[PDB]
């Protein structure tokens, strides 16, 4: 039946609320959904083999627990400190009956982000569907602001990581895999206190059109997310400004911000193989802001 | 399992092939895959009410069949001259048991716009899918050759028409309903010889971008599907040069254009009630040339 | 020497205005800076032969009057209430010491495009730069409320008023010729109040990009301008609601609109033979909001 | 008077040529046009302080060229390499009166990127244009073939070097300066060989438009130049393959690459005081691709 999406979830503005990043969303006011009741699947991604980044929380773990109720075995990445999050998550996807892989450790570093592909791979008996999704997010007002330390953790995470996973991840996906990259609103609207963010944001736009040529003949796709602005602990942990938290997305036109549970479905329908002349493409999720 | 999107359909090159608009399906070489065989509903749309304009054949059949399949009732807009291609697909959607509507009529007519709307809505006991993806394509080398009749035929259909059709449609919409507007590459992409064809693609990502914001506040989703090249009467109607046909996509990543099948996942995905924060967006679907 | 662009024209709130379209510059409060006295040309388009559309006001006007000072003769389109106005920028054209040709009438009518070219050309004595830059904008807050004489008012001025003008010109213009149209941020962001004026606006780009096509390899070059807010009678007689014009731009990273003085620049730029490689070109100035 | 744009600068084919990057302007074949006899100067720019990266040649090279005819006094970054070509543009600024600074050093050290800004800014007496234009680009067909170290190369000069370099000038601009950022059409286009440097130009776009709503409220403008092929040594060094550098932009609309001294004229009026309210913008000169 119909539903008017309007009013499906929660409307700002919410309470005061701050942690430390990357956050717990166990501690977010409201709790989000990531889909834990909602998601049914439907047999789209039977036997499918999924490594998703940031898969813990957020838009990944609405991706994660989708993926495995329509079929797939899940790996997941997240941070050490993420864990009680992320036992959730895998306990989901083992009561889907798929597999679950937990594979916490810092993607900044080049060796671990090999280590993660590889026992990604060795757990899962193979890898076709990877999910470049985790972030760094921390807004500052000002370039003045912005110590080198700032400005390369933003990049390692967001571009590096990047880089490093995916081209350990090739050698393992055969023609018919998808690779999809989380990108953000950013990229286009670039907020003036989002500097190093919304620069890597448009860089993974441009790497995940890039690829999409280098490997297309290779019968693999490359496509990237868009979202708007969801409810995750991303914001509430520096990402955004308090205020900003307060009354998340209120001018929009529905008046509310995105759940996570509502953009699995972006991701399920790009790895899913019938989507077979998708590929270079950014798909946005933004309630009407109309920016992809 | 997994499938080689590379060599799923037909390559190029294809036989020297030409109709006069607006064409039919089967007397192309060779016939277009629009899912007949494939498309494997899931339950993903039961009890909708859907109008497609251009339902006869190409993306708008693709999008018609799936429809029917995930439960939906489906009227279909043509040209009378198309009805051979029409009565297959009255036939595929009432073999999926839904009710299908036959709806022939040219859309540059406003009073015929708004009884398509209105015979669609009776017939269906109400509407709330409606896909504006009729289209007008004849190219041109030089606007020397491009008399105000080829400019006013292309702008009346395919700017006019969804206007009408859209205006029409909204009252019977109710909250939860979805919006679909077929646009093109061509937005971007923009090519010599298709001035009045590209100058109407990119309006119509505008026009839902625009009303995304009026209607996200009532509960309607309003969002555009962007294809690369597909293969469909549109093309060897006068929609490309000869030469182009013969060689279509032929430079492509995959080094094939698509074939209708592959893009109707799109159309159910941005219809389905699950994906509540995707308004206003643009999905590509193009194999790799990376534009939307 | 430096001068800071955040203060250098007025800032809102402005008073309360509202007049009958086209409107007049000479009511609006304060009155707009079109360059009457900042503009000082140096040589830059000596003896060029120009047509601008609405070039009795705003940002027309600023290009028609940089145009002159630069050493080009000018033609100005514009509508009959407007004389006013006209007059006296014929007056400023003709004070540069260059020809200044007036040429009222409705480009919605074919045939008083076709009499507009061939009168501009046959006064000045050949044509080789071009302008589009006429437009209606009327706002309005739901597709209920648009008539099908409100959409088709927009789409006429705006699409086929440019198209028949630029077929017109086409046969005058010698390699070596610049048309240069008019577009809008409206293009991109498609505001819910702007649903006939985004469409045409994104449509203008599409035009411009394929004619650059077409044409660069003839020498004629291409290429649109897409403003954010400036302060002309567009805004005050319909184009935004009252209240948007009180406190026009003050959102805005400087916190003020333009003022047509400050894009005169771009056109120049365009037109000049130095800009050899500028063809399909969309050029933005929106005082920060990064759009173009 | 008018000039034929196609025929004005050489075609392809051109002579089958490499170099070790970054190479050098005066190996290339033909010898590139920076508007060394072209450019002349109207007193644009007149007491501007300048700071260009990479102005020993190419684009920034004509840039700088056009900067002094201006009026403004012109510091460069280059590579120690590339003295050869430098103190030729040392030579050009001298002749046109104004006073150069050769600042040779890697911008991929960060205390480096400092002193040139600190050496810059006390030889000029000041500062008030910086343009980013240094940059990397070494085209690979496959991910496979890039190492940490390829990746870290692009990244640390064309998005490290950029933060820094911009990072240490911010205190010393006035209000009324400008700041002017090189990207690329790659940014959209993506192609399958450029995959890290696509993601760099993309990045610099959206660092762009965040830093110009950082700094408009201060009275800086922000703003890139995003080009199409031009004749420079960073095709031939390696960024594009030897074949391609061949029968480099053959099929663009002229038929043609551009030569930097075209696109010198983006710089200066981006730069001027008069050009008020472009902040934020990226505006191309591609030769008709239509991309920006
Ligand atoms: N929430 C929004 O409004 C929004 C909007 C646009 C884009 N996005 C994108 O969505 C994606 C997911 O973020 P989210 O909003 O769901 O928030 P989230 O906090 O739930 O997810 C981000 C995840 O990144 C992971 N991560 C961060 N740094 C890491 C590191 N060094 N090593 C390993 N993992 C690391 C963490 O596991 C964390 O759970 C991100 O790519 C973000 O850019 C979010
Ligand atoms: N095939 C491609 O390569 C391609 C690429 C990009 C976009 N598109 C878009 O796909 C959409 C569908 O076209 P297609 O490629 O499937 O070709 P198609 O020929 O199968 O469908 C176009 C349909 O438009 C309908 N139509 C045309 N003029 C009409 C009129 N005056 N009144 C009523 N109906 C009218 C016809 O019924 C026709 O079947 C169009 O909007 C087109 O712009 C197609
Ligand atoms: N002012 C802004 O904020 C803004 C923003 C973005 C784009 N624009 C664009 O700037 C351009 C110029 O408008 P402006 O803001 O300078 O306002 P303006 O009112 O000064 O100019 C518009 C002109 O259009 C002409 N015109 C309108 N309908 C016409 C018709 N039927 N026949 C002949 N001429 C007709 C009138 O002569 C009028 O002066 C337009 O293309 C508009 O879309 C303006
Ligand atoms: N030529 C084209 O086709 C083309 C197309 C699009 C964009 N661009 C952009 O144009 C800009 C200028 O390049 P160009 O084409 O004029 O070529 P170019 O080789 O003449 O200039 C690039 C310059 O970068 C400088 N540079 C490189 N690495 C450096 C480092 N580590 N430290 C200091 N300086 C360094 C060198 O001094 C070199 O002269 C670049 O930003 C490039 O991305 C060029
Ligand atoms: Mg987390
Ligand atoms: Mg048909
Ligand atoms: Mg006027
Ligand atoms: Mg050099």
């Amino acid at each position: 039946g119909l539903t008017n999406p309007v009013d499906l979830y929660p409307k700002p503005p919410f309470p005061h609320q701050v942690q430390a990043p990357p956050g717990l969303a166990s501690r977010m006011q409201p709790r989000p959904d990531h889909g834990e009741q909602s998601y049914r699947g439907r047999g789209r991604l039977v036997g499918r083999k999924t490594l998703v980044t940031g898969g813990d929380s957020g838009i990944g773990r609405a991706a994660a627990i989708a993926f495995a109720r329509e079929g797939a075995d899940v790996a997941i990445g997240y941070l050490p400190v993420e864990e009680s999050d992320a036992r959730e998550v895998v306990a989901l996807i083992r009561a889907a009956g798929r597999q679950a892989v937990a594979l916490p450790g810092d993607i900044r570093d080049e060796t671990f982000c090999q280590r993660l592909v590889a026992r990604a791979a060795e757990a899962l008996g193979g890898l076709d569907i990877l999910v470049n999704n985790a972030a760094r997010q921390q807004a500052l007002d000002s370039i003045g602001e912005m110590t080198t330390e700032h400005f390369d953790a933003t990049v390692k995470t967001n571009l590096y990581g990047m880089f490093w996973i995916t081209k350990a991840a090739i050698p393992h996906l055969p023609p018919g895999a998808s690779i999809i990259n989380t990108t953000s609103v950013q990229a286009v609207r670039a907020s003036a206190n989002l500097l190093d963010y919304a620069t890597t944001k448009a860089g993974i736009i441009a790497f995940t059109r890039s690829l999409a040529k280098q490997l297309g003949p290779r019968g693999i796709r490359v496509n990237a997310v868009a979202p708007g602005p969801y409810w995750t602990p991303l914001q509430s942990s520096g990402g955004q400004p308090p205020e900003t938290v307060v009354n998340y997305a209120a001018g929009s036109p529905y008046g509310r911000p995105g759940q996570p549970a509502e953009i699995a479905p972006l991701y399920v329908a790009l790895a899913a193989s019938e989507t077979s002349y998708a590929n270079g493409q950014v798909w946005g999720a933004d309630g009407g802001l109309g920016i992809f």
